[PDB]
């Protein structure tokens, strides 16, 4: 029986990886190379946390990075997955990566998912969770005065909405919003949807129709102000943003767009499209070494806006 | 910029894989660590030393589940709770049993027999502290991959010889059982193009034994133990393109010959370490499932009427 084709593709992929050319095979070197290969990014502590809110319990996970401060700043993170899928486990690597590179604690929220809980519910979970974290800051062991929200894809959509909710509802003061290739609108005619939406690049335009439909259900996009945050008339007074888009992401244009509108309304923004990258690439750092550059970039903005002043 | 070549290689890797509640069931389980209900970082205080441990309790385990005590691989020199986290989650999930992953002390800092005595002592702790762990101390099993399967095999032998915890199973995943590098699979598979090399194994063995000759290390080269009878029923899963294939098979044959019930097979087309590769190689799941299924059978819950 010949080599399993997938094992072959794995071996090829391991072979095209950045050499760690330690000059000699001693136990410390071999250990570092195997840990780099086979373990998720190291953090000091990971705590499975139950968040009891009015009406509902949400699972969450606290990541505390090695060499963080006594009481580090916190970013409350919202996984992506089109408001329909995604778990704490699918984004465990991404949260660890961000925590490691920012030196910030990261609290990842398992908000309730559509269609079971259609739009207003998931964003209310995410907002109520940021509130919970603020009010239980000392109990988590973090500084609730240095708060951020972040998220990828649908999660970036939720983080933008929470930032809006926190400004409108006069909630937790946020030092940053980290938006990683975020969903911002349901206009599927955009250039990048034609260019990138065929399914060739993981995420497809039809996927996004499917997601949006499950999230909104019977609500009209126009009657869903925290869904298409791109359509929010006024984006002034929002937390400083980082908006990283990907070149071959169907969401690229609308994400780029939102960043422009934030910059228009006065919000400080670092905004970049990652060359050669697809949707979901923050989560692909194990196979795509170049993902780390952009992870480091976003975390570097967080580390700056969350500094103990 | 052109599409990133690592990204493009990843994309064709996904494309190379065949095929709301059902949709989540699939996509949540690709490129992600398998979900379990509870994961607890545990410290084990033994005589002379404290070991790190991690307890995995899967979804839909019994009120007081069976326990497999698991020993990671890494040639007795490398590996952590973190490097084998994914593997432990997969086995807990597919078996329905709790899994206790043990961070035994590593060679060359701690040479044979130290890592083995850690692994045995951790089993005895787990049985003694079953109420503390919330598991059923009468439904115990050991397991491990590579040098971890070696340690599991050695522990099953020690538990037998020392009137130690009764074991219902030993799951041995492409185990190291001997340092005979003359064997066929080393010549065929031990070149280095298949992850593990004969040279790698020499290195590991050198670090593990130190000055001690193999002939004086029966709990290391378990293939040189005379009487394997009365040992825990075994699963021994080897890999076609693994240098360790042949000594794994040999150990299985000797288990069987001694009257130990053994499920033994060679995963066709697979390399050393493929149980840990299930995110990239979904066909690994077939073998994970078989191994975990044998665990589940031998760690069977007792009868309870439901009326
Ligand atoms: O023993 C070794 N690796 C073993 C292979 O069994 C280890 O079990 C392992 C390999 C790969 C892996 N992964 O890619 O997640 C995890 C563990 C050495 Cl050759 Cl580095």
């Amino acid at each position: 029986m010949p080599l399993n084709p997938h094992v072959e593709a794995l071996l090829q992929m391991m072979a095209q990886m950045p050499a760690p050319d330690f000059s000699v095979a001693n136990p410390a070197e071999i250990r570092a190379v195997f840990d780099n290969l086979a373990a998720p990014p190291q953090v000091a502590r990971v705590e499975n946390i139950a968040i009891s809110l009015d009406g509902r319990d949400l699972d969450a996970r606290l990541y505390v990075p090695e060499d963080a401060d006594e009481r580090p700043a916190l970013m409350v993170y919202y996984h992506g997955g089109g408001w329909v899928i995604g778990t704490l486990d699918t984004h465990d690597g991404t949260c660890r990566a961000l925590a490691q590179k920012s030196g910030c604690a990261v609290l990842s929220i398992a908000y309730r998912l559509a269609p079971e809980y259609r739009y207003p519910a998931p964003a209310e979970d995410c907002y109520d969770a940021l509130v919970w974290a603020k009010q239980n800051a000392a109990t988590l062991g973090v500084d609730g005065d240095r708060l951020a929200v972040g998220g990828d894809a649908a999660g970036g959509n939720l983080a933008a909405a929470v930032a809006i909710m926190a400004r409108d509802r006069n909630g937790p003061a946020l030092r940053h919003q980290l938006l990683i290739y975020p969903v911002t609108d349901n206009d599927f005619t955009l250039a990048s949807y034609a260019e990138n939406g065929g399914g060739e690049y993981y995420l497809s335009t039809d996927g996004m129709r499917w997601f949006w439909g499950h999230y909104l259900g019977d609500t009209a996009a126009e009657n869903a102000p925290l869904a298409a945050v791109l359509n929010v008339a006024d984006l002034s007074g929002l937390a400083p943003a980082t908006v990283i888009t990907a070149e071959y992401d169907p969401l690229r244009d609308e994400g780029i767009a939102y960043a422009k509108k934030l910059d228009a309304a006065g919000v400080p923004v670092d905004a970049a499209t990652a060359p050669g990258m697809i949707h979901g690439f923050f989560s692909m750092f194990e196979a795509v070494p170049d993902s780390w550059e952009w992870i480091e970039r976003g975390a570097s903005n967080l580390k700056r806006d969350l500094a103990l002043e």
